[PDB]
């Protein structure tokens, strides 16, 4: 189980937001903590991605672009799984010190997106998603959103993606003889994977609008994040960069 050994080994540890939970909730404070957390997380996502089997096959410029475009979806997926395993989807577990209840969901002005993410979180339970299916699916999300014009080396990307889809096949094929059971499983998962994109899209839009009026809402945006939102996210919202759906 070489492939799974590796994913397990590189899976990031706990990342805290540094939020002050002794202070009443406020839009500004919550979003400032979400931005800070996002920035702390990106550092880990980058290190994780670069340690993924075959990732260095990609062109240097494609590596970062791919990481920045898929960043949101990866987090959404992981956060959903964390919510599932930690609080049984009761609340959104962004971090041990940044857990959202309905009040915070409403206060953050990200209610609709939070509700979709909670539903995703419940999906891991309804579908009895295994810890290993989760790891492979999350890896697959890194190769699920590219520019319409293609990357420097599209072919190496396509190869990479194809090989990851196959590993997911393998984790499903294991302990499964009847093809009809595997085909049904593959359907549910690819179907689950597709659902992540629309959620990331909504967060992107929310994040973009917020950055534009940040100076009006007293919301602090970290250096790196701001750059990605202003340079990368617009490409996604304008359609130049799009996700790869299964269905
Ligand atoms: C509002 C923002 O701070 C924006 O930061 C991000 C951003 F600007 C991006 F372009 C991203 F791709 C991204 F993943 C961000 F978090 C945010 O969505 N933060 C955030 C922090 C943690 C998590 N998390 O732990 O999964 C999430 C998420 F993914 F929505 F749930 C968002």
């Amino acid at each position: 189980p070489i492939f799974l050994n590796v994913l397990e080994a590189i899976e990031p540890g706990v990342v805290c937001a540094g939020h002050d939970n002794n202070q009443p909730d406020s839009f500004a404070a919550l979003l400032s903590s979400l931005n800070e957390l996002g920035e702390r997380q990106l550092v880990h996502v980058v290190k994780w991605a670069k340690a993924l089997p075959g990732f260095r096959n990609l062109h240097v410029d494609d590596q970062m672009a791919v990481i920045q475009y898929s960043w949101m979806g990866l987090m959404v997926f992981a956060m959903g799984w964390r919510s599932f395993t930690n609080v049984n989807s009761r609340m959104l577990y962004f971090a041990p010190d940044l857990v959202f209840n309905e009040y915070r969901m409403h206060k953050s002005r990200m209610y609709s997106q939070c509700v979709r993410m909670r539903h995703l979180s419940q999906e891991f339970g309804w579908l009895q998603i295994t810890p290993q299916e989760f790891l492979c699916m999350k890896a697959l999300l890194l190769f699920s959103i590219i520019p319409v014009d293609g990357l420097k080396n599209q072919k190496f990307f396509d190869e990479l993606r194809m090989n990851y889809i196959k590993e997911l096949d393998r984790i499903i094929a294991c302990k499964r003889k009847n093809p009809t059971s595997c085909s049904r499983r593959f359907y549910q998962l690819t179907k689950l994977l597709d659902s992540v994109q629309p959620i990331a899209r909504e967060l992107h839009q929310f994040t973009f609008d917020l950055l534009i009026k940040s100076h009006m809402v007293s919301v602090d945006f970290p250096e790196m994040m701001a750059e990605i939102i202003s340079v990368q996210v617009p490409k996604i919202l304008s359609g130049k960069v799009k996700p790869i759906y299964f269905h």
